[PDB]
């Protein structure tokens, strides 16, 4: 099955400006303050180059340098509407992207002569931070989500193709984060911001919005956006990152988001007006639904941030926000989807994904071969750097397999590294760990191979093994508290699995395999092919399991354990 393929770096952060021109030509516009330009492919997304926009295309009067305006085709007129992420004007095309453009005036007319600064004074200016215009109701209405950081999302609405505008009665809101353990402070408050909107088959609109909770929140409209239901949590985990919904030609719904859990807030987190540090933006994910959202499949990692382990992460090539959050998509053919994702020139990417890979039911890995592409292992140096960033270290390293041969395997232990401690913030990220994604399942079988390192161990040394429904940081010792299933491998007094109350011993200094076969609210655990015990589900999930997470448990420096292979198979549902 075809794995995700990086094809280019877009000329702006992802989320706005990716637009199909015709069956073979696709563009990604930019936030340049100079003469406008775009990145273009003429082979349906495979190869790309920069090009200057023609003289009729208006500069970015509003916007910001790192974000393109959103550009959307009106399905009735086949012309385009352009709005910025913030500020500026509403432009409508006549003759397509490379035709004439006109700006919408405050009195519902079109201004052809927007190069005259005096004539720009009476142009319509839509307020707030805006996301993507979406045409709804057989193309007869266009709505543009907009927000205020603490005030919530509402919708700019036009019933005449962008000439005149009104505002929805209400929109989407979400509650402040409450500092309770394991947090030591409050998360940055965003009030249901950055909404993505999809029209459902029954005519309802579904809005999915970014929040300070553990998941995105959602509301629904029965009148094409004028009024919205009470907001509620969605099934899509994630915090303070962006959601994007779309629909393929055959009606399949696509959900793109960053499916992560941030580290718990520290003791210097601030009052929640602004962020202190980002610990959850190093991945992007996809799920799809063929039945109007009743059931979902996939929840697969599109990509991990290539810089995620590095001790210069926060400041390489300028301090601007970086990562793999934010996205926008264009279907390429029956099977393939082009996705722009991420932020910062060193991190943002255009990636082709295949729906047959989204719908796959198996995955396998070997740490020595697959660490750089598939494994999240980073710990953080807890000193804020750049803009709301931490520098990182790999929390685990590859070593020679003690059995001999050429295999390299991953050593997971409690680290002797004082640079991973901040006593004022009260965090200690010295427990190394590792986590790996697989296609989502409410029933499945995962197997992994591990070995105890021959060396000094602490009294609490071992490995906490968890199945989770989003990506928890490798160094997050609270993962078990949120997990679907979890158990410890304990090394003292002698090595054993603890499965409820049952201890199951095994030999140190030898490779062993453990299997977890989960279904509903319980999992069966096997060791070296023999049933060992059972586990009761610790937390329910709206979706199922899509990660296995391993974290060392020693509280003093130890030798730990080695991890070799993992494989997963899930049931179709
Ligand atoms: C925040 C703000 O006022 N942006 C304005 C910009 C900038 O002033 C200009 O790029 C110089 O920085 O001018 C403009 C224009 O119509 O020329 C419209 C836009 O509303
Ligand atoms: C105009 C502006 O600030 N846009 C920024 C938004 C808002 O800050 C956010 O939606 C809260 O309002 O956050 C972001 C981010 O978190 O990566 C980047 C984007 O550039
Ligand atoms: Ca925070
Ligand atoms: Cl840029
Ligand atoms: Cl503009």
């Amino acid at each position: 099955v075809p794995e995700p393929e990086v094809v280019a770096t877009p000329p702006a952060d992802a989320g706005r400006g990716l637009i199909r021109v015709d069956s073979r030509e696709i563009r990604h516009y930019s936030g340049t303050r100079k003469e406008p330009d775009y990145l273009v492919s003429r082979d349906n997304g495979k190869t790309w180059e920069m090009k200057a926009a023609p003289a009729g295309y208006p500069p970015n009067y509003g916007g910001i340098p790192k974000e393109s305006p959103a550009i959307v085709r009106n399905p009735l007129t086949r012309e385009f509407i352009r709005v910025q992420p913030i500020g500026g004007f509403v432009f409508l095309s006549r003759g397509g992207l490379d035709g004439k453009w006109l700006a919408v005036t405050n009195d519902g007319k079109l201004e052809e002569d927007w190069k005259d600064p005096e004539k720009r004074k009476n142009l319509k200016k839509l307020g707030g931070i805006m996301r993507t215009p979406v045409f709804v109701n057989k193309g007869r209405r266009v709505i543009v989500p907009f927000h205020n950081m603490g005030g919530g999302t509402k919708f700019h609405i036009s019933d005449d193709g962008g000439l005149t505008w009104h505002v929805s009665r209400n929109g989407v809101t979400s509650p402040r984060h409450e500092a309770r353990p394991p947090h030591q402070g409050v998360r940055w408050f965003n009030n249901a911001v950055e909404a993505t909107v999809l029209e459902m088959k029954d005519g309802t609109l579904w809005a999915l919005a970014r929040t300070s909770q553990d998941q995105a929140w959602q509301a629904f409209s029965k009148d094409y956006g004028e009024t919205w239901s009470k907001p509620e949590p969605s099934r899509f985990f994630g915090t303070l990152t962006m959601n994007t919904l779309g629909r393929l030609d055959d009606g399949t719904i696509v959900s793109l988001w960053t499916n992560t859990m941030a580290l718990p807030e520290n003791a210097t987190a601030g009052n929640g007006t602004w962020e202190d540090v980002f610990t959850n933006r190093d991945s992007h994910h996809i799920a799809m639904s063929g039945d109007e959202g009743k059931t979902w499949y996939g929840f697969r990692e599109i990509i991990l941030d290539e810089h995620r382990n590095h001790p210069g992460y926060a400041t390489l090539d300028g301090p601007e926000d970086r990562g793999k959050h934010q996205s926008e998509m264009v279907q390429l053919d029956k099977n393939r989807i082009l996705i722009s994702l991420g932020q910062h020139k060193n991190h943002r990417r255009l990636v082709i994904v295949d729906r047959r890979w989204v719908g796959a039911k198996t995955r396998a890995t070997q740490t020595g071969k697959d660490l750089d592409s598939q494994w999240t292992i980073h710990t953080y140096i807890p000193q804020k750097k750049g803009h709301c960033s931490y520098n990182r270290k790999p929390s685990a390293e590859l070593v020679q397999d003690p059995s001999g041969g050429t295999k390299k395997v991953l050593q997971i232990k409690r680290l002797d590294d004082p640079e991973l401690v901040n006593e004022k913030s009260n965090v200690d990220y010295r427990n190394g760990g590792a986590t790996w994604n697989f296609p989502n399942g409410t029933t499945g079988l995962v197997k992994f191979r591990f070995r105890v390192v021959d060396g000094e161990q602490a009294d609490d040394s071992g490995l906490q093994v968890s199945l989770t429904d989003r990506l928890f940081n490798a160094c997050d010792s609270t993962t078990k508290d949120y997990a679907l299933f979890t158990f410890p491998i304990r090394l003292k007094p002698a090595p054993h699995l603890l499965l409820g109350m049952k201890k199951v011993p095994f030999t140190p200094g030898a490779w062993h395999e453990i299997s977890l076969l989960w279904q509903g609210g319980q999992a069966v655990v096997s060791l070296d092919g023999k049933k060992a015990g059972t586990l009761k589900m610790a937390n329910k999930s709206p979706n199922g399991a899509s990660y296995i997470h391993f974290i060392s448990t020693g509280s003093q420096p130890d030798a730990g354990i080695l991890l070799d292979t993992v494989n997963a198979r899930v049931k179709a549902a």
